RNA sequence: AAAA
RNA sequence: AAAA
């Protein structure tokens, strides 16, 4: 699920920071057009993230990326996500033209804003990475790596909406997993070159074969039975580290 | 789990033919000078792998009784049986009714008598075919994990595919059971659509049969970059296509059973 | 039976402790729209939890949600429950126009609210989570993890109110127990992950086969009979437990 | 409740259709060389499980009696009944009138004489087949707890359903009943629409019958993501609708019988 | 069969 | 077969 940012340089460094916390929640993130860039891929194309503030706001040519998002919006392409850097309260509508603070006002009312501070962190993100899930499926959480039985590995946790699916969801979904596995050491990626991945959360049995097959001589696959609670090797790309053994967590 | 096989010539005609049909059913089948880079025989074969070795067909007849040199192929067979190795199953391609056991000594009666009433066997004939070929598929399977049924080729909704049954043997396995399998998939697909294998070169495989997300996970892992994959869902009861390697099919497309 | 909930971020610190007691109740909680969130699955869609406030009152963006909220009341869609922050005697009418004042003393009285304060707390959460109750069939108590015999399990306590419901009531029923169960034990939920689930409260036996068979490979089940007044175990997830044991309470 | 059957081939004919009568039934029947790894042989197989093992089906006929490869078979399977591990019921196919006890030496006939008398046997003929099929069936439901009648495939309200009757001897069970139950139906439900089983394969499951809640909600549960449940209500007596697996159907929908 |  |  694709994200396009829209920001001022003045707010670029909680940008990044905001998008890397979602590029480990297997989320795709643009950020350097993003106009005809909307077309391309399927109906569920991405979610603007309109990171609004002060700044932000007395651009005018940074406003009219935030027109054309929005009137194609109208159409259901694309849907948008504003963020807001500072409170609703103070908020600079003053300088803003009376078209600019009519348009403005229409669209942080009936279409619905997160906000978002630097203090309260954990919290802001969290609010930031769930609105990007609201209106989706199955989720992805944040990758965690941790250490069961002395054996290094990171947890790919996945939560379903509701409790089923559709049986077709697997075509229009736009999330393969090739594109989030790090090929170096040092680059920085979603999934740990070389390290083990495994599966965590209740799903069907085709989506967890969906996710396991792009791993093959990529990295090592683990996946998590409830009968017993205990994560499976089934892959063995690491060396001392057999398909079927458990992890007593 | 694999299978070797102790016949004379005189019974060569069923002998492949039986094979064939066992090695649908995702069985390794050693006749004559395969892949081991041992020392070939079946004798010093028996010991590699793991202790579920695999299990020894004496495709027991009367023409087979009457050669003291395959007898002895028998005996080191049996001999280190008793050590809990591998396990015999005697085919018998006549009835025990007629089984020429006057022309045998005495030692030799004695030996097969005491093999054929403790030991399990199974009786083949050429009439009732696809009897016998189930009686003896079924008996490799008897006291192993998870089944195999012979991969079976249909076409739903207009799309070859072909399906691999899996039936697991009570309602549960050992969690660490996939340690101790000695099947691995990857010597089973075929590579050229005239090389005949278990599983059909670029063909689309279904897993088919209730079992553990690990179970479907480790067998549809080894078929990337080799055939499309379908995973069957049973809440609704129709083929979940993940892979896509063949055009004009996609990751997530059901077929109507 | 969701629940949506309507305050201010004065009255944030209650409404979320309140929220968490009704969600250990089988209760959909929804907080972060309402308005056209009303109109999604069966008719009985939820109870609008006003969070009637002096701090409530003085902001208009906050009056004209409970004017929708109200408005399609009449049709029959949802019903509202008033809750009271602060007594009737003191709520700030005076402040509200003639148009505020005579709409929300029609709705006091003729509807009916709930009064709410943090001194008295068990009692205020009982009358709170009851009015949700009140309308309904077949109740829930907050979950509540005892040990008996050694073995740590949660109960889930149902009271038919009456004696009888209809035979086609599980049709209509908006409670699907797959949305209250945890995946993680970090994550918070009605029902604790791993953690064995028992159901207590006559019943009729369709109604205890509905709710066990969601459990199948989630948690193990646990059945109260009352011929001798001991827990019956079906389903054996944990080791050590097998379908069978008694549980002396 | 596991079933192990001793019969010649000449009652072959009658003993799989006697069998296939009592698979119906929820029971576990083990012919020759069943899915139990277990050396087919049912004497080794009798140590399996709990002291409830099963009830040893003596298929006593004329021909069965010349049959000294099967005269041991018995022994083995009476002299461990006196330990009360496994109880035998023999199945008359001819009457006791005309079985064949001059063939039989003196210690053949006293040690048959013994076990007919004493133990209790069942008379079976192909003439009077469904009333001979209910005494068997029953005689299998004597010792034991909540009966289990065949699966049954009614429409009602044009809606395909099969029901589970099961009755309870007496009036009530123990409290600890479900430890020492070695009926688990995981097994009996049917994975492809060829395959026989006593459950079809994605056919809806009713289960009819009074009993406690613990003992429905133990059937019902091993049943999910495999067929839709269909419980009965007594209060009204219409069948109640609790899993939604088949599309068109969903959970609290009555059945007017 | 509405805690049998 | 929706963490069996
Ligand atoms: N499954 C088989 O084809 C088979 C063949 C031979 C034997 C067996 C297994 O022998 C076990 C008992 O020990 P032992 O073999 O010493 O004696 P015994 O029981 O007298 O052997 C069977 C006699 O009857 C014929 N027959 C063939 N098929 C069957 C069959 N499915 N059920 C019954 N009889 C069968 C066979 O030719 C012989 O005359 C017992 O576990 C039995 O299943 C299975």
């Amino acid at each position: 699920p694709q994200a396009f940012f829209s920001h001022n340089n003045k707010d670029k460094k909680i940008v990044l920071e905001v998008l890397e916390h979602l590029r480990q929640s297997l989320v795709a993130t643009w950020i350097d057009s993003l106009i005809q860039q909307i077309i391309a891929g399927i109906s569920k194309s991405q979610y603007f993230l309109a990171f609004l503030s002060n700044e932000y706001l007395k651009s005018d040519w940074c406003w009219d990326e935030l027109e054309q998002a929005y009137a194609l919006h109208q159409k259901g392409k694309v849907k948008i996500i504003p963020i807001l850097l500072t409170n609703r309260a103070q908020l600079d509508l003053n300088a803003l033209t009376d078209a600019r603070r009519n348009f403005l006002e229409s669209i942080l009312t009936r279409l619905k804003y997160v906000e978002f501070d630097p203090h309260n962190m954990t919290r802001s993100l969290g609010s930031v990475a769930e609105a990007l899930w609201q209106n989706e499926a199955v989720r992805f959480e944040p990758i965690r790596m941790i250490k069961v039985n002395g054996t290094e590995l990171q947890v790919v946790e996945f939560k379903i909406p509701g409790s089923n699916l559709p049986v077709d969801f697997l075509h229009h979904w736009d999330l393969k997993i090739e594109d989030f596995i790090a090929t170096s050491p040092n680059e920085q990626k979603p999934v740990k070159f070389d390290v083990p991945v495994a599966l965590y959360g209740p799903g069907p049995n085709w989506l967890y074969a969906f996710l396991t097959l792009p791993f093959k001589n990529r990295n090592t696959v683990f996946v998590f039975n409830s009968r017993t609670s205990e994560y499976i090797c089934v892959y063995s790309k690491s060396a001392g580290l057999a398909p079927g053994m458990v992890l007593k967590g």
